[PDB]
Parts: structure tokens; C-alpha cells; sequence
């Protein structure tokens, strides 16, 4: 009756006084129109996965049926039937990889419930029974279902596409569809785990959308249909993740990219439920920003697109207050983060990153203790990010092995010695170490935190600890105090830059970068040997890194001696002085 996840009445995109909501509709309705002109998607396997039709399928099923409900033109609602009957009759939706048969059955439960008066009855009929006999009932069986008793995202989409499917049908199979909720409201918890106690998701920036999405459309339909969501958006730290993803993305507008993340962010649909859910114009603020740097088709391009109004539509994107808190912070979690600026207008002010964390969580690079430093419109210091699959995975393969011998960390891009971290004799990183933040402060002339590595670098040194400043909103310092073991060992202070670079002095490197100069000073120790490495791997599988260097500086430290490496990386302006306690 048009009733899961936009409720007749939140047709509130209709009052069009936002200039976001209009060019977003109109973005809508412009790719709505270019699927007119496109035939079926065909059911192809590609590598064992029907996924791409199925997001496809979702994807097309959003924009046409959003574009009919809001126009009328049964141009949109031929087109879309003619998706949904076409892949209703696809044999089944390939529960050997039960993400496909998740989004499939959510295109058909969507476009079930938005077209349900344009839609035929035999086209009613054949979309009932598919999502009953080819998503519902496969995820009965133990064969394909294993993803019910995981804490990973595969968990929150399943269950969200199962539960939408079984909503959307419900009167067609209540007892059945009782059953599918019941499971669902308790198999969800597991995932939702991940985010507790502040909303952290470890993976990172662009890996939190897929489950996220998922587990709010889960919430939304509950909600719609069973008029609660069961507590599930208070599991906790859930309701502050929006705000660990609005800190992540930095003071350039960029993200965080540790591990195999990519740097560029989006305009995030879930971001708008969080907003409207917690009062917050802050996530407002980080979005709309998105927004304005978001290219027209990565908005048509992202298969979630239509859901950013269904979700911010409700709220208007002019005059957002400015967000005020400098810093949030994250410890107890699986890859703890310490995210300050010093201001939230973005390419103004410094900012800083830090990571702790553990190489042995998904998509992880060998970077505890990793930084980023952005100052104005420039980030100083910068984070590779991942080399892409396949490009590895036909000659020597396992880039997903986590152990210490992995072949995956002897990917250039993917090793401390390619990261804004220590190493020691260019030995890697313990893969089995964990590290979070032990201090921090907010203080607006001295902020702060703090990262304990000495599990990092076990049986490299005995202790290892890094702090990370920004200085009287000027500058930044990274100080690391490191306890030798019983060997003189030559630690290397890493820094991976875009700018180019010289060394100008015994302790002091000087790099340059759209127009502006920043100064590498090195405080401590005493003696230091000042370097530069190139970026370009000697092997030949290994990514091309153009326009990127590596900087710092190398030290032979003295064993059983508690030293102090002192780095300030200090932008053009006038200040500096200082001193070194931490
Ligand atoms: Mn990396």
C-alpha cells in the first residue's frame, strides 16, 4: 500500500524550499530518465556472484520507482515493472552468496510496496512467491544462511533484506513473516556490537555505509510496520556512529583513508537518518559539505542514492550552525582513533589524525600509530591507501592472509615502511600487536593524544609510546619515546608526503606544496641523519605512487636507553618556540 520504508506521509520531499533536495531530485529524476533508455539487466554470474545485477536491480528499482511516485509518468512504473518482472523470474537470486539474494529481495520488496496499485496481478503474484521461494525460504536453510550467527556486515544486510521481503508480503505470509522478524531483531544485535561504545566502525570511512544502510532500513520498515523497532537503535553506541563518520572526514573534506579505504568521501544516505534521529546539524554540516564537492555522477552512480532524501528530506540544509567540538575520540574498540581540527570550516585551520588498532581486523594496513596532518587547503602527511585486487591476485596470491609471513604485507603500499609510522631495521610491524589511545585532551591551544604502541613493536623494543599535537592552533608536534632493547637498532621516523622535498639542514627537511612551504624540524635525538625514500617500488606488481615521497629521518638508538624522537611540522606564519614535556 506503500508502506516499508517511505511512508506515504513522509512525501515531505514535495516542498521543495532547499536548494540540496532540489538538485538532488533532480539528479534523481535526470538518472530515473537514462534507465528508461537501457534494457533489462540479464542474470549473469560474474566470479560466482549474481551481485551486481542485484544492486543493479535495487538500484534502478529506487530511481524508477521514487521518479513514478513523485511524477506520475507510467513511463517510470513500465520500466520498473519491466525490471521486477524480469528478475522475478530469474531461476533463483544466487544463494551460494547470500548478498546477492539480501539486495534482490530487497529491490523486489521496495518496488513490491511502491508500485503496488500501478503493478499487475499477475506481476503481484510472481513477486510474492520469487520473494518467498527464492529469498525468504533459502534463508531457512543452513546451507546459506551462516552469515544469522556472525557479528559482520553480511549480518545486516541479510537480515535487513529478508526482513523488507518479509514486510512487505506480510499479510500474504504473517505467521512465516513473524517468525523472520523475531530472528532478525535478535541475530542483528551481533553486528551491531561492532559499534559499541561510541560509535566506532573499525573498518573505517567507506566500509560503513553497505551494513549501516542495511541495518537502518531495517529499523525504518520495523518501525513502519510493526510500529517499533524493538530498542535496536539503542544498542549502544549505535546512535553516535553518524558522528565518528562526520569527524572522519578531515579538515580538507577528505577521509581518514587508513587501510584499504579511498580517501574521496561521498554524500552518505544513512548520514541523514543519524542527523534526523539524534537533532544533530553537525552531520549536516560534514554532509552538505560532501555534497558541494560531490561530482553529478557519483551521486547517480551510488545504488543507496534515493535514500538520502527519503532520510533528509524532513530537514533543510540552509544556514547550518557551525559544529563546535574540536575533537572526538575512540578507545575502546577495535581500531581506536583520535579526529581533531581546529575549526570546522573546511581547508582553514590544522588538523590532525591518529590510529591505533591491530593488523589482524579486515582491511588493514601495517600503520599503529599512523597520523595524518592537514594544514589550510594541504595534507602535509598522507596515507597511500590500497592498492586495488587482482593486480596482486593472479601471480602470488593471499592478500587477505593476516599472519606476520603474509604475502599481503609485502605489498609496498600496505608495510609501515609506506606509512606516517616507526619502523625498526625495516622490520615489519607486529601483525599481532593492539594499540588504542591512552590520553587526550581537548584543550583549544594544546590538543592532544596519545597512542601506547609497545605491542606494535614487541620484539623490537621493550616500550614505545607517540603523542600527536596541534600547538596553539599553529602546528603540530609528534614526540614518540621509545625504550630500546638490549641492541643499538636504527629506528626510521617515516613520513609519506605529496610535497616536494628538501633537506636544508642536518635536522630539518623543508617541503613545498601549493605555493606554501612546511618545515620538518627534528628536535630529538641529538644527532640524526636526515633521508628521503622513493615512493616507487622495485617490484613490478606493485602500484606506481607518482608525485609521492617518502621523508623523515633514521637514528641508531642505544639499547637499554629510553630515547626521544621530536618532530614539529610547523606551516608559514609566526610562532614556534617551544618546548618538548609530554
Ligand atoms: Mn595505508
Amino acid at each position: 500500500l506503500i508502506m516499508t520504508t517511505e511512508d506515504e506521509s513522509v512525501i515531505r520531499s514535495a516542498i521543495q524550499t532547499d536548494g540540496v533536495w532540489k538538485e538532488y531530485h533532480a539528479i534523481m529524476i535526470e538518472e530515473a530518465d537514462n534507465i528508461l533508455g537501457k534494457p533489462n539487466c540479464q542474470r549473469v554470474i560474474l566470479g560466482r556472484r549474481l551481485l551486481e545485477v542485484s544492486r543493479e536491480c535495487l538500484r534502478r528499482t529506487l530511481l524508477l520507482g521514487y521518479a513514478y511516485r513523485m511524477t506520475g509518468e507510467v513511463k517510470y512504473a513500465k520500466r520498473a515493472e519491466s525490471e521486477l518482472d524480469n528478475a522475478a523470474d530469474f531461476v533463483d537470486w544466487n544463494p551460494s552468496h547470500f548478498l546477492d539474494v539480501a539486495e534482490m529481495t530487497t529491490a523486489m520488496a521496495i518496488g513490491y510496496d511502491w508500485l503496488y496499485n500501478f503493478i499487475s496481478d499477475q506481476t503481484k503474484l510472481k513477486i510474492e512467491k520469487a520473494i518467498e521461494t527464492k529469498g525468504l525460504n533459502p534463508s531457512l536453510d543452513s546451507q546459506y544462511n551462516s552469515w544469522l550467527y556472525r557479528n559482520n556486515n553480511w549480518n545486516q544486510v541479510c537480515n535487513g533484506g529478508i526482513t523488507l521481503g518479509a514486510l512487505a508480503i506480510y499479510d500474504k505470509i504473517p505467521t512465516l513473516a513473524d517468525e523472520l522478524i523475531n530472528r532478525a531483531v535478535q541475530s542483528v544485535k551481533l553486528p551491531m556490537s561492532v559499534y559499541a561504545p561510541d560509535g566506532a566502525y573499525a573498518e573505517g570511512y567507506s566500509y560503513w555505509g553497505y551494513g549501516t544502510t542495511y541495518n537502518l532500513l531495517l529499523i525504518d520498515a520495523l518501525e513502519n510496520v510493526m510500529g517499533t523497532d524493538y530498542n535496536l537503535s539503542q544498542e549502544p553506541g549505535f546512535l553516535n556512529t553518524g558522528k565518528f563518520i562526520q569527524n572522519m572526514l578531515l579538515s580538507d573534506g577528505k577521509s581518514f583513508n587508513y587501510g584499504d579505504c579511498s580517501s574521496s568521501g561521498r554524500v552518505s544516505p544513512a548520514m541523514f537518518w543519524f542527523a534526523n534521529r539524534t537533532a544533530d546539524k553537525d552531520i549536516l554540516w560534514s554532509e552538505k559539505y560532501q555534497f558541494s564537492l560531490s561530482s553529478k555522477k557519483s551521486i547517480r552512480s551510488y545504488r543507496y542514492a534515493v535514500l538520502a532524501l527519503i532520510w533528509g528530506a524532513s530537514t533543510s540544509m540552509d544556514n547550518l550552525p557551525k559544529p563546535t567540538q574540536r575533537m572526538w575520540v575512540s578507545s575502546k574498540t577495535t581500531t581506536p582513533v583520535a579526529l581533531m581540527r581546529t575549526t570546522w570550516d573546511y581547508q582553514q585551520g590544522l588538523s590532525i589524525a591518529l590510529k591505533g588498532g591491530t593488523a589482524q581486523s579486515g582491511h588493514t594496513h601495517l600503520d599503529a600509530g599512523s597520523f595524518i596532518f592537514i594544514s589550510k587547503d594541504t595534507r602535509w602527511s598522507t596515507d597511500l591507501g590500497p592498492q586495488d585486487y587482482n593486480s596482486l591476485e593472479s601471480k602470488g596470491i593471499d592478500l587477505w592472509n593476516k599472519s606476520q609471513e603474509s604475502d599481503r604485507w609485502k605489498v609496498f603500499r600496505y608495510n609501515n615502511l609506506a606509512h606516517n609510522t616507526l619502523s625498526f631495521d625495516n622490520k615489519y610491524q607486529n601483525v599481532n600487536g593492539y594499540a588504542t589511545i591512552t590520553d587526550f585532551s581537548d584543550n583549544e591551544n594544546y590538543m592532544y593524544a596519545i597512542a601506547d604502541l609497545t605491542k606494535i613493536y614487541e620484539g623490537q623494543a621493550k616500550e614505545v609510546k607517540r603523542g600527536v599535537a596541534i600547538v596553539d592552533s599553529h602546528y603540530a608536534a609528534v614526540r614518540d619515546e621509545v625504550k630500546t632493547l638490549g641492541q643499538p637498532t636504527v629506528i626510521r621516523w617515516n613520513m609519506v608526503t605529496e610535497a616536494q622535498p628538501a633537506i636544508i639542514g642536518e635536522h630539518t627537511i623543508q617541503l613545498s606544496q601549493n605555493g606554501e612551504k612546511l618545515l620538518l624540524e627534528v628536535e630529538s635525538p641529538a644527532k640524526v641523519r636526515m633521508k628521503t625514500w622513493s615512493a616507487t617500488s622495485p617490484n613490478s606488481w606493485d602500484a606506481k605512487n607518482p608525485g609521492v615521497t617518502f621523508v623523515g629521518f633514521e637514528a641508531e638508538l642505544r639499547p637499554n636507553t629510553t630515547e626521544v624522537l621530536q618532530v614539529k611540522l610547523i606551516p608559514e606564519g609566526n610562532f614556534d618556540s617551544n618546548k618538548e614535556i609530554m
